[PDB]
């Protein structure tokens, strides 16, 4: 019983894309109505779960800024889990959580090389969405460390699967997207097809929407790989592949995932999460 007229109002931002061919609709600055929003999922009991991994150098480098940044922005007044996946345990930093923030950690083995690491997570995701992640929450965000937050990052991104419009290529053509092009790649995407250019750092949804995101970019990892070829910009090519085949119900104006050295453009209202230093 929630309508987008409710809490969405497009006109608020002619200027950029506000909603898509397939009617979903891309949240930018005031374009959003929190306090309704706030309302109606506070009243749902409504909880939102956050798995962030960092092996290697990576923790001490990130994993406490984005934990400190998380705990003060991200779906403040709602119940929060952050899910942290470290490879040294004895390495995490244990920060002050406020108010409805609580927390897991896991030890995970790690990978020789970075690019594994990074794409051994939508196996790992999957294994803990089907363990336990969906059982303790409502909607799932799944995030890259090297982030930051740096203001709300509220409930109105939540949707049954959610993309991150990658902040360099969003003004872009589809034809200028890194997508893959090696028809070797199961990441491929022809030079007609393509919607956006969604950043990886940042994918949501809900569990069962997740898992399957998260199920069907690893068997493409591992199709690739029994096939000696690794897709260009690794998992973040399958997941544009994925989103291309299952277009996403919400997508993110990159407000909520901004590149500081892409400056400061007159569309980006307010920025919710950048890139780390
Ligand atoms: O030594 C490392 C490096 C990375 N990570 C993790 O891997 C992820 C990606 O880190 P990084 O490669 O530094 O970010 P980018 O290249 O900007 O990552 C983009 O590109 C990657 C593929 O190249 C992934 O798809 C990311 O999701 C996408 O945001 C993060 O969760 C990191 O914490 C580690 O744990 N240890
Ligand atoms: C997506 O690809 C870009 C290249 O445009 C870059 O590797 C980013 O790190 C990733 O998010
Ligand atoms: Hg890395
Ligand atoms: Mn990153």
């Amino acid at each position: 019983k929630l309508k987008l007229s409710d809490w969405f109002n497009p006109f608020k931002r002619p200027e950029v894309v506000t909603m898509t061919k397939w009617k979903a609709p891309v949240v930018w600055e005031g374009t959003y109505n929190r306090a309704v929003l706030d309302n109606y999922y506070a009243k749902q009991k409504i909880t939102v779960g956050l798995t962030v991994f960092a092996v290697g150098r990576y923790i001490e480098h990130y994993l406490e800024e984005f934990l400190t940044s998380a705990n003060k922005h991200f779906m403040v007044g709602h119940p929060v889990i952050f899910y942290i996946m470290v490879d040294d345990v004895s390495r995490m930093p244990l920060i002050e959580l406020g108010p409805l923030r609580s927390f897991k950690v896991f030890k995970i083995k790690p990978e020789k090389r970075w690019q594994d690491i990074s794409m051994m997570r939508m196996k790992t995701i999957g294994e803990h969405i089907v363990a336990h992640i969906q059982h303790e929450v409502d909607f799932l965000f799944c995030m890259d460390v090297d982030q930051v937050f740096q203001d709300k990052f509220g409930v109105e991104t939540l949707g049954e699967s959610v993309a991150q419009l990658q902040a360099w290529w969003y003004k872009a053509d589809p034809n200028d997207f890194t997508y893959e092009r090696r028809k070797e790649s199961a990441a491929y995407i022809p030079f007609g097809e393509g919607d956006f250019y969604y950043h990886a750092a940042i994918f949501g949804g809900t569990p069962t929407q997740v898992l399957n995101i998260t199920q069907e970019c690893f068997k493409g990892i591992l199709k690739d790989k029994k096939n000696d070829i690794e897709a260009q910009w690794h998992d973040e090519s399958h997941l544009n592949k994925y989103f291309l085949l299952n277009k996403p119900t919400k997508i993110l104006s990159p407000e909520y995932c901004w590149d500081y050295h892409i400056g400061l453009p007159a569309d980006i209202k307010l920025v919710k999460m950048s890139w780390q230093t």
